[PDB]
């Protein structure tokens, strides 16, 4: 996609070499913002084939409040394997904060349901937020939330959302994050009877791993094809009732896939 | 400042009329990003005179972990008056989350001290964050955090910071937020022996109240003067030991102040 290849190039032209947790080394920029009008198409990268099955199920997994990779495995999704414990546990990552943020006073907050209530009763609210950065539980998570806080906004009968992604692997991670969030906006909007607006992505440390340079030059030489169209076939009773089979991505014709190693 | 007047104009040209909590009405845009290189000057608005005494003390107040407006009053700062309870309490707003985020398990996390430790021992970390959005305590805060999550970044021996501000009153609020955060970056960098890099501001619902339109046209007609220079006179032993008198803003010569009513 135009904006994504423009991010890649900018990392190439402006990133400074940085050491990283994984010991891999990256080219890094701090602070970037891009916007996707969802009415133009489903922002799924076309310059490389993206694994939709993985993107969809990770989202559905988050929405169930699950942190065990079992449901993923059941579905042949193996992207969270390197971080899971002996039992397939990741700790209180995404799903748990989204669906049951534990309170000092021993309560559990379902931020997703809170959001639905605000979108249905107070659409102009400037406080419609979901946060996965629960400071009192970071020590228990296998990985700190990469996509860590997002805000919804309604204007003109359209639903928009902004994500703050603190750390972004541009090659592997980004294509997934973008589609994933675009998907959630489409789901929330159907549930709330709104049209989709914009997906605004904001990044903190946005980087290219050093062992993804060939993969990058490769992709940078391909021309973006037209964005597909997302079709949601049925309207579940709740945000918690979508099924993989309810989604249809129409006219996705990507260039071929590019393998790249994941940094652990 | 150039970037700030450009934001104001864009709100004017592109904002859609929106109802708001306060019942005032605004012109609103969703998603905006601006960057300030701190080496160019202290980003204090010049097209209107800003009250530095208020900006400085609010910051020092946050750093003490205080949520009672008493210290402010002692110092002739009255900007938090409309929201304080009978006792001058605001609830667990900013200072409390920054210095003592209460954990499910009954612990208190000092995110500020955690940050210092990460900047001194792991500068390349992509997890140096302070969050005031404690979901389990929003119901107790007088106002939900407007500036709600910020991230630090080190590259090339320079310290950068990105703020996610969920809601922004462009006229009253922004000039204060910008200077405030620029100030904290200068303080952290002195404590860590780094040079200042960039201040990246990212906004969610960025708006102009409807009863600030005259004030806006007025300011928009003034030409920005040169940015002042911040001088920090001494190096306290800790981030918690700065005093008002330790800061000097050199060459601040603003156009005159513009009064505008605050929306409650
Ligand atoms: N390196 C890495 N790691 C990880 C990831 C990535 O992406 N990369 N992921 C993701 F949560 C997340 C994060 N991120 C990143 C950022 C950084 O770089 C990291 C972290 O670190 P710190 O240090 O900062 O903390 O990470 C991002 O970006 N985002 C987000 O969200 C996870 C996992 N996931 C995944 C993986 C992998 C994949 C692949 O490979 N894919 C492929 C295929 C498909 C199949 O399955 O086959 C393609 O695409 O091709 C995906 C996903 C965690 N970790
Ligand atoms: N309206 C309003 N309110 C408030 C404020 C403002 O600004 N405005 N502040 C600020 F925390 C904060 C917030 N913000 C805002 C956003 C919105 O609009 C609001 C909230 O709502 P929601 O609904 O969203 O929740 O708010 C922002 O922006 N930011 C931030 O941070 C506070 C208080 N503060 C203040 C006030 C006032 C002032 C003034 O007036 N100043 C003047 C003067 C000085 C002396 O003092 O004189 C000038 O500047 O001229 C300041 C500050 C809270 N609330």
């Amino acid at each position: 996609m135009k904006q994504y290849l423009e991010l890649m190039q900018k990392v190439l032209d402006e990133g400074t070499q940085k050491n990283d947790r994984t010991g891999t080394g990256t080219l890094s920029i701090f602070g970037h913002q891009m916007r996707f009008n969802l009415q133009d198409g489903f922002p799924l990268v076309t310059t490389k084939r993206c694994h939709l099955r993985s993107i969809i199920h990770e989202l559905l997994w988050f929405l169930q409040g699950d942190t065990n990779i079992a449901y993923l495995h059941e579905n042949n999704v193996t992207i969270w394997d390197e971080w899971a414990d002996e039992n397939g546990d990741l700790g209180p990552v995404y799903g748990k904060q989204w669906r049951a943020w534990p309170t000092p006073d021993g309560r559990h907050i379902d931020q997703i349901t809170t959001v639905l209530n605000q979108l249905k009763n107070d659409p102009d609210s400037r406080r419609i937020i979901v946060s996965a950065w629960n400071v009192g539980e970071l020590d228990k998570m296998a990985l700190a939330p990469c996509h860590a806080f997002f805000q919804f906004y309604v204007a003109d009968g359209k639903l928009s959302c902004q994500l703050y992604q603190r750390s972004c692997d541009v090659f592997l991670g980004l294509p997934f994050n973008i589609a994933s969030y675009a998907l959630l906006v489409h789901m929330m909007a159907q549930q709330c009877d709104l049209e989709v607006g914009d997906f605004v992505w904001t990044g903190g440390d946005t980087h290219l791993y050093s062992n993804h340079m060939d993969q990058t030059h490769l992709q940078l030489s391909r021309e973006p094809r037209p964005l597909p169209k997302l079709i949601i076939k049925r309207k579940p009773e709740s945000i918690f009732d979508y099924r993989f089979e309810d989604f249809e991505i129409e006219g996705y014709d990507p260039h071929p896939g590019i393998k790249a190693p994941v940094a652990i």
